[PDB]
RNA sequence: CUCUCGGUAGCCAAGGGAAGGCGCAAGGUAAAUCUUGAGUCGGGCGUUCGACUCGCCCCCGGGAGACCA
RNA sequence: CUCUCGGUAGCCAAGGGAAGGCGCAAGGUAAAUCUUGAGUCGGGCGUUCGACUCGCCCCCGGGAGACCA
């Protein structure tokens, strides 16, 4: 149903650009929306990745044609974050990490498409379109567009300017109506909207998830050891009463709640905190806002919040950790992709 | 003979970078030198092009494997100087112009190879190497390298930065020992020398011809009408005695002399000037330096120099003009490439 | 290619017998004030009793220059 | 996408009844001094007696902004 589908597609997002495009596809064209989410097989994925994964689940639930682009070439072009022979293994590592997360939160992944960027990004039609776009995008616009995505270094490389053009062309070459990513992709997303019509290609809608802030070593690896989860959580900034600058609270806000909501309805939020009897007994918060207000009113202390978040993160990571220990290909990709 | 060959290859050049490479090819490897000259099918070629053409003749005479690269894609990437469908016709126009010049100065062109840049520049191996080089060349270096070749505009396009990288890779993909161009190519040439070894490819030698200065509408089209040649020559700067800033003198220096030398030996320079009896009779200068000294000593006036240069340019252009009027494909390429 | 400035703890660095500043970890959660502790000279070959320092060759990075403008 | 500044002779531009500056062409070769001549408002729809000027919609370019920094 085109209204229900639209509701599922846009829920929990910070920003939707060109919703009319999605609405036209669902209501006028009367077909399933084609979208993709792209990731550069760069460093090891962290707990921040849970946010896009919940959205992928919403998309599949809505009947969308969902593709994950393993942007291997992009990983090379971003300041050589992934080099030459290592990127292929990283692409696999990413593929299996993504599949483990989604399976860990009970999402059926049969209809999820995986495309490796180099499988079309080295064809003549694509190269020609790089040239065409490079003729339309200023040096200053390509630099600005990639500013919050491409690593900014003292002596910037030409690769950094090609990166955002290629991300825009991918929309066309993947044949989608829509691209999904974090709000940190906005500048590239807007570049795509402004420039693809100049090439003869249609404008695409854009879906953006909120970013889960750092904790400050300020992210948690998706295969982090329980004791390392303990340490990273402990060192996180946490002022009594401060809810505005609270990485742990925001983690619960943007990761725990949506994963729990993936049971169903905005009516399942149960956060257990194993509080020591000395400072009151254990407590289970039944809504996020209640948990938020508990902290602001200084009823929930920072150390108590740390206990609850570490236990919940450890809960989430367990099945991903277990899939890693059971899968040798996953283990091989880890070893060869990160020497 | 490796010494004679080297003499022919380097004669009349302003600068030779890495002569040891050429010497190694001719003396140690004991084979013919492989080189290329590249041109972007951009505006209509002018009388400046005579200089590279005399060098091509020297190269073929030396036994070199000579390729002219019709850099169609480059013509597009230089501020869209040649667009989309027009460039193909311009490439042909350039091919036939080049062949007419060389035939007009009695150079056998059978062994001259022509390659269209797009015939390999859109292959996956090339695209991959663009990415590799873009990872090694800074944004600042790509900008500087193309500064005197790529048109500098108020709002520079990304295409301008890709241009010089592609010119460097062409050396490898054309499988040459050496690239020939004007001294205005030096910055790109040096970029190629500094960066190709990083990719695993060998350093190439570089041959650079001097530039024939402007006359100041300050260049003469290779199909310029006699009366238009008259006008452009007349308006050229020419101070009595000034040989240091004298576009016409420099034209004789770098175009007339080498074309005449293509009879043979540095011992044929005959410049006829149809001087009106009022200011002395006609005069034929037997060496350039004598003609130069005549002007410095104020024995040869600016208007007299204008007469001689216009007649000589008209002499050179005649057979090219005649080939254009006899060749319909050449005529078609002109009409469709320059609407 | 030519000139020029650089390379010293993860980062910013001062300098013929290894300063600081940032970061790191310690010291009902963390941070921030504070006071303490851990953490070697791009490479080679020389000259010297002894080289981070002096001589040479090399490797890497920045800036500029490189017909004309 | 949001905000903001622009679009007027080839180029730089000042501005409810088309300034300059550069360039161009003229005025024993040319240039340079000099003095003279040629050369209409991004588009549409309105409001008005009359629009370059006022109102709206559009098209094009620059700069910035766009979670956080
Ligand atoms: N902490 C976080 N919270 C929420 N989301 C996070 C967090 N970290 C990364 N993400 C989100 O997960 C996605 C993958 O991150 P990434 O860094 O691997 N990907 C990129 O930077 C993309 N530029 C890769 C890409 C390449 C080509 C394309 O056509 C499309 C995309 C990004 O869209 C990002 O917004
Ligand atoms: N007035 C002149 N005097 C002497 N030579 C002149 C003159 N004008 C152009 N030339 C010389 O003729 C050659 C062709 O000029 P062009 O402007 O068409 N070519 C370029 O700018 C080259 N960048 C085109 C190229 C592209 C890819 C390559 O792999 C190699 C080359 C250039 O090497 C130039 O030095
Ligand atoms: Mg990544
Ligand atoms: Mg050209």
């Amino acid at each position: 149903d085109p209204n229900e589908a639209f509701g599922l597609i846009t829920k929990n997002l910070q920003e939707v650009l060109n919703p009319q495009i999605i609405k036209d596809v669902l209501e006028v064209q009367k077909r399933h929306l084609k979208l993709y989410w792209g990731t550069a097989p760069t460093g090891r994925p962290h707990c921040g990745y849970f946010v896009p994964m919940t959205k992928l689940a919403d998309f599949l639930k809505a009947g969308c044609e969902v593709t994950v682009l393993l942007a291997d070439l992009h990983a090379f072009l971003d300041n050589m974050k992934a080099p030459l022979e290592v990127v292929n293994y990283r692409a696999k590592y990413y593929e299996l990490t993504i599949k483990a997360i989604l399976r860990s939160i009970n999402v059926p992944i049969e209809k999820l498409k995986f495309v490796v960027g180099s499988s079309y990004q080295l064809t003549p039609d694509y190269t020609m379109d790089i040239f065409r776009l490079s003729n339309i995008v200023s040096q200053n616009d390509a630099k600005r567009a990639g500013a919050d995505v491409v690593k900014q270094v003292a002596n910037p490389l030409l690769s950094g300017l090609i990166y955002p053009l290629m991300q825009a062309l991918d929309e066309q070459f993947l044949d989608v109506d829509c691209q999904f990513g974090g709000v940190d992709q906005r500048k590239i997303f807007v570049l795509a909207e402004e420039n693809l019509p100049s090439l003869g290609y249609k404008k695409r809608a854009h879906l953006m998830n909120p970013m889960v802030p750092g904790l400050a070593n300020s992210k948690i690896d998706l295969l982090e050891e329980p004791k390392q989860v303990k340490k990273k959580i402990n060192s996180a900034f946490c002022s009594p009463g401060n809810v505005e600058e609270n990485g742990l609270l925001s983690f619960v806000q943007y990761v725990i709640a949506p994963i729990q909501e993936l049971k169903f309805g905005t009516n399942h939020f149960e956060f257990f905190i194993d509080r020591p009897e000395k400072f009151g007994g254990p407590i289970t918060y039944k809504s996020f806002e209640e948990m938020k207000l508990a902290f602001k009113e200084e009823k929930l202390s920072p150390p108590d919040l740390k206990i609850g978040v570490a236990d919940a993160i450890n809960e989430l990571l367990e099945p991903i950790r277990q899939e890693f220990a059971n899968n040798k290909e996953f283990q091989e990709a880890s070893e060869k992709g990160y020497p």
